[PDB]
């Protein structure tokens, strides 16, 4: 569900970590891009309509 992941699409916003730290958080350079590449997680189906940067994309 975000095996394709856009950094330069992010805008360091927080929509991720607040979503779910398994794949949606951040680091310290400030990018937020994602973490985990096969979340399954529950917190993705919304991430996609959450994260701004649409940057978690699923090709799963
Ligand atoms: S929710 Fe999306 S746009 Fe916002 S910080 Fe996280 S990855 Fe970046």
């Amino acid at each position: 569900m975000k095996v394709r992941v856009d950094a330069d699409a992010c805008i360091g916003c927080g929509v991720c970590e607040n979503l779910c730290p398994d794949v949606f958080q951040l680091g310290d350079d400030g990018k937020a891009k994602v973490l985990q590449p096969e979340t399954d997680l529950p917190c993705a189906k919304d991430a996609a309509d959450s994260c701004p940067t649409g940057a978690i994309s699923v090709e799963e």
